């Protein structure tokens, strides 16, 4: 169908089928057991943010790798359940669609996780070349395979070079895995999200340390953003003023899975509506705080 | 009477192959992944099929994309699905199976949906004339005893030439089931049940459990890498060494493979000793492979 030009927010990243089982006790090897309950869930960073953008009322699209098959089928139907545009998926001829198994030990809250295999090629710069960008007002990249994503980021840069300033496509970038390859991505994006977990691995002990210690790495004009769960969130832009919002914790914490993807999408959404950085931090924190008191994404409204 | 009918579960097995069993609380990446049609009676049908025996499956299934994948697998294998009891309430069961590639150990977490079990009602409605053999996977004992009495009743009416041979599996250490020992020409009891009942080996499990079987039956008990044993009316213990592959890479379904192979051999007129060796021979071959293709 027809997508009006410059109307969609695109997220590029992982999607994965998560199978989650609740058990009485951790299973002894070679044993056969019944779980208390079991869920199949669409997972992944870029994937979660798409769900949030849709619920927020943004037209949105996902770009990631899948292989034809039943896993893909379940994931595509869930994507569509959430009003996500999947027309830019990069279908592969090799590899598994990512899927993962999690066992939550009911009597201690321990999570044991068999992560997906590593057989499916990530999205390539050549896959990205084939995409017509005019559809997109904002493009967001979950850092994964950096060297290739750098080329995608240069391609978008190139595109914007030729556009009026009101046909420019905004870009955001997430570095959430403490992996050296990823650190080059700081150089790209109007907006750069760094995770608490990454900040801590570089040895910063607070959002303020992280932002002040990393800002030197961002491109001129960029805003660097870092959320620290219960401690709220900071951003830092070209004017050197450290901004902050306190968390908006919920009555009780139910489910924090994907809370960070909820923050990222809300910040992106707010800014894409022309709100200020300060306004976006706050909204980001409000939405993510709500999410933490809910099971899944139903009701973050 | 040319078909063999197995009555039990079908389940989506969501399989992850790992280097080593995960420690509590850890997070390991797996080597590979697959979907596989599981369920004791379903695996046995796969194996029977591959052995060249026309066979049919009977069990509950809820309509869906899962079901669609299961059914499509059955047909690739030429397994007759005609007898399935489709439900409305409940979904198809599924499980996460971890297969330790360093020893073929398999660990199963099963999501047993509520989905209604096959019933005496459902069973009374089946044309027993097409069936040479009927194997029943212990599950809902109260109603399966009913299905058994049915088959015997039918049997009392036919010649020795035209009787329907019957086998029972008792796999879970579960009291309701322990009355199933009293039916069938051939009774399969798992190692796991054997141990949960105090018995330390297969021979001890057999001498200790023969009192429970109907008169003239054969009690079978396999024990993985120690092979399997059987005991019949004549009082003579039979043993077969295992046929272990040099590398064990996947034991998910080895037991169902052994059961189905014993049954094939028996329904082909071979001695119990021979059917025992064949059982171990095929099970063993299965354990050196991923899945079921390649066992024949
Ligand atoms: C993100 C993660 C955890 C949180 N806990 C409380 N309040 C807000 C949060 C945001
Ligand atoms: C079950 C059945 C047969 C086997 N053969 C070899 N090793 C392990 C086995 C487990």
């Amino acid at each position: 169908g027809l997508v009006p030009r410059g109307s969609q927010i695109l997220c590029v990243g992982l999607v994965v089928l998560d199978v989650i089982s609740l058990v009485d006790k951790y299973p002894k090897e070679d044993s056969e057991i019944r779980c208390l309950s079991q869920r199949w869930q669409r997972g992944g960073n870029a994937s979660n943010s798409c769900t949030v953008l849709s619920l927020l009322g943004a037209p949105c699209a996902f770009m990631g790798s899948m292989a034809p098959g039943h896993v893909a089928d379940f994931l595509v139907a869930d994507f569509r359940r959430r009003g996500v545009d999947v027309s830019q998926v990069a279908w592969q001829s090799k590899g598994d669609t990512p899927s993962s198994c999690c066992i939550i030990n009911n009597s201690n809250g321990n999570r044991t996780i068999v992560l997906h295999d590593t057989s499916l090629p990530d999205v390539s710069a050549t896959d990205f070349e084939k995409v017509d960008l005019t559809q997109f007002k904002w493009i967001h990249i979950e850092g994964r395979n950096a060297s290739e994503q750098v080329k995608m980021l240069q391609r978008i840069d190139a595109h914007n070079t030729r556009q009026p300033p009101e046909q420019k496509i905004r870009v955001s970038v997430e570095v959430e895995k403490p992996r050296e390859e990823l650190f080059q991505l700081f150089g790209y994006g109007d907006v750069v999200f760094v995770s608490k977990d990454v900040a801590k691995h570089l040895g910063f002990q607070s959002a303020e340390e992280a932002l002040r210690g990393l800002y030197g790495r961002v491109r001129k004009g960029a805003v660097l953003v870092c959320a620290w769960a219960e401690e709220g969130a900071d951003a830092l832009g070209p004017d050197g003023k450290l901004l902050h919002s306190d968390a908006f914790p919920p009555p009780r914490v139910v489910d924090t899975l994907g809370a960070g993807d909820t923050f990222n999408a809300s910040v992106i959404f707010s800014l894409s509506q022309g709100r200020s950085v300060q306004e976006a931090l706050r909204f980001g924190c409000q939405v993510a705080g709500k999410k933490c008191g809910l099971q899944g994404f139903d009701g973050i409204v």
